[PDB]
């Protein structure tokens, strides 16, 4: 569970790329 955190961080960095496009949609709503 320790190293799991460091791995989740990278997964979060990537989720930002997809979340980027969603950021624009937030305004479209």
């Amino acid at each position: 569970k320790k190293k799991l955190g460091f791995f989740l961080v990278t997964f979060l960095f990537i989720w930002g790329m997809m979340l980027l496009h969603f950021t624009i949609q937030q305004r479209k709503k």
